[PDB]
């Protein structure tokens, strides 16, 4: 909600309260998954054709007791914006991957997880310096781009040590670059993006599967998104940058994601998806093994801008076995139930 | 302070600074007590009839230094009220107990601690679906009822898991089941609950006391709020379901508190209370012992609705002796002195 | 931005963005630094001459993964002020020798480091009681003094306990009491303070250096803030109150910082600054030793209120030798590159 505009300066605070429940016969995804976020979106007007901006988001658990209560930044960044030209943004914020993969990133409740956060520039992570151009300088309407700088965020301690470092070598990251070019037009969307990242010397040298110099995705993307009709589907190859579970990264990865939505005017919208992992040769006797493979049925009713409820099934299609034992994927479905509040 | 209200939603964002000390003979009960609260109320008109509603509560200690500073979510949770029928919420919300005991709970620093958070269905806690009917349908002007379950908390690994398992015993639970009713008239109140919670594996099974199946409690209550008078007492008898310490929990106890409050027209208000309850037949040797016991003395001056200062005395009552101590129960006199900024 | 103002209470609630990346040889001082702050004025008007306040300010990481991000209360407290007469707050607060040396505390990014916090009554800590008369009960405009008392922050553990104990031996307190006096008149400005904290038992008996019955800073200060021009230096002579790294702290020390800054009325700001503090007989062998020592030269431009960008160079003249090893302290320059929203 915008509770300021005043001087050239707005800022609109937001959040939601999630009351969610999960249903699992896998009792780590069974039980209360309460949840709220918070955040702001400021922006001033320095200029008729220059805007400075920041954003911030956080989301903080409501499923713990008060002994211990978790909770972290999504994102938190600051940037520029000259019209006709381009933004330019550093901070937490999501890797230009995501441009294109978030098309299918729609479901109620699952969804979005054939990679993670803090997973090189497929996602949400740390120390993002962002260029995009927008309508390819207003000569071409629905044109975008973006060119994208990771710098290394490192270990804790010893070789390869970074000021904000961090000990689980998942979370780590060497410098990286990446770009995406998309275009979307009545409705029409298509876009592709590429990143590559090095591959710090913990995440190469602690035992692990997928090791490699660097860490490489190749993503395309096609949607359709009018008429109250949602189509998106996204197939990402990617290279020593997908995680398996506990056992490292996939050698290689063919990751596809499909999505139907249908909005009725009364406000149900039923959701069916396909999310897809594939790891190829793995390693560690493991040859080619789904890394995950579900089908997603549901629905969320909107009862207006601020309120919904929803349903989410995620029907799990990986069969248990040593590989995801080993990996310890989760190959159990999970019904997702959810209440939710939003300004 | 209401800082949104438009196109039919508002928000309520809300919070105080407590400057507050604790002076005391008991060395982990002396000091610097500094803490905050931030919350939002969130309402949105959907019909004539219904509106859906979010609510979120956050305590920040402000007594550490900034290597490691505690903080936690009280409430968080989303829910659907429609007129003359009901409202649903769920989320991390107050027990059905607390419909009853929290009249009781309104001392200036002290009080309301005859039971804890998360302490089954009695305050604070996880997961909680509460199916709420005021005024009996419109037709009965004071008459309340509730009906709440609560889901599973479990442990954090192991046997008896749950996605939002926590390791902590007395911070568990199984599935519950509460109700209340209360009835107030021109400033008398009068109200009855009862909750009934499963015991989860753990808290049956590390060698603590009050060990059994279910976690019961039994709540009446009394009050007078009129003519700048405030009488209230509360009874409730549980078993299984009261903190001894560390020793575990209490077989049988009968908890007992009663306030006396006068507001005085230029903002003086004196308290006056008593706070009890006795372990019965709790093992260990003990058998009947006093696991709370003192008489609350003090006062709150309110400088108007948004600030205020206090001084609370707890006369504490319990006797140092081998149960006390082997419990880590405080015996020891409290005065807290607070300065109250509130918005 | 002041969010909130209403039949006689208004809340400012306000906050920033820092995009901030650093540049060093030392790897625990290079990469990603990216933060947000955020906060809240609360003040109400009781009557004519008597206000009621409350402020809480809060700083939470942005250069961390998700799994474990930091964050920390920097002030929380509540007061009342009388007009003419002064001002009483209590809770987490500034320490009253800030009063003089913030006027050197003011760099793009470094600086302000000749102390620390929770670092006795030199910057912020917990608990102070603070006494202000603004000028001299509005006889003497711009003279104010500052009576401040802390309360004991002890240990977690043990002897020394308090109820907001903490193990770090070098954020704990005993009693402690200090007092400023400034007088500023058109631009000019000068003052002193003074501070002395009871050290606790754990500080002097952990092995340490700078060991001693109390902790002592005695601070002098002068400024010029008019006409485009900032020019300021503080000089604190300190007894077993400045931390050495992890060596301890420092018998007798000598600290000095100076600045120099001038606003260019399209919005650039260069800086200036000398930064120095000499441990004297600091015993283990090391005699006299630079326990800070480097030049700092910057520059912010300001786009507008709301936002702004800085460079901030840290060339640092401390020698890398046993002392700076064995005390663990930085002796590499740091080049800080930062983008900063705020509202
Ligand atoms: C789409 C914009 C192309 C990226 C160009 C960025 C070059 C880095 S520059 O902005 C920093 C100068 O050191
Ligand atoms: C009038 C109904 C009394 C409240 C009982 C609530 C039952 C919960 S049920 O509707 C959810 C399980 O499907
Ligand atoms: C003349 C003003 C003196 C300021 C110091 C106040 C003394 C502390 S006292 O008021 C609290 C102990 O009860």
């Amino acid at each position: 909600a915008e509770i300021y505009n005043k001087d050239g300066n707005k800022l609109d605070l937001y959040g939601k309260v999630d009351g969610l429940h999960y249903f699992s016969d896998n009792d780590s995804k069974d039980g209360d998954k309460t949840y709220m976020r918070l955040g702001f979106k400021g922006e001033t007007q320095v200029t008729d054709q220059l805007t400075g901006y920041g954003q911030w988001e956080y989301q903080i658990q409501g499923n713990e007791p008060e002994s211990d209560n978790s909770s972290w930044t999504r994102v938190a960044f600051a940037g520029l914006k000259f019209q006709d030209v381009g933004s330019f943004d550093y901070g937490r914020n999501y890797g230009v991957v995501y441009d294109v993969t978030s098309w299918t990133d729609v479901l109620p409740e699952f969804g979005g997880d054939t990679y993670d956060s803090d997973n090189f520039m497929q996602q949400r992570g740390n120390g993002f310096a962002t260029y995009r151009n927008t309508d390819f300088f207003g000569l071409v309407d629905g044109l975008d781009f973006a060119v994208q700088y990771q710098g290394k965020n490192g270990s804790a301690h010893g070789e390869g040590m970074t000021t904000n470092g961090r000990d689980d070598v998942f979370e780590q990251n060497g410098d990286g670059v990446g770009g995406s070019i998309t275009y979307n037009y009545e409705g029409f969307g298509i876009g592709a993006a590429v990143s590559s990242s090095k591959r710090t010397w913990d995440q190469n040298n602690t035992g692990l599967i997928g090791t490699g110099d660097r860490a490489e995705t190749y993503t395309g993307g096609l949607k359709y998104d009018a008429n109250n009709i949602y189509l998106a589907a996204q197939y990402t190859q990617t290279y020593n940058a997908t995680r398996v579970g506990s056992l490292g990264w996939a050698n290689k990865a063919q990751n596809f994601e499909a999505v139907a939505q249908y909005q009725f005017d009364f406000g149900l919208r039923p959701s069916l998806a396909y999310l897809q992992s594939k790891g190829k040769n793995l390693g560690r006797g493991y040859d080619d093994e789904d890394i995950l493979k579900y089908v997603d049925v549901g629905a969320t009713y909107y009862f207006n801008k601020n309120m919904s409820t929803y349903v989410d099934y995620k029907i799990n299609l990986l069969d248990d076995n040593r590989f995801t034992r080993d990996a310890g994927i989760n190959t159990d479905d999970i019904v997702a139930l959810g209440l939710v509040y939003q300004f």
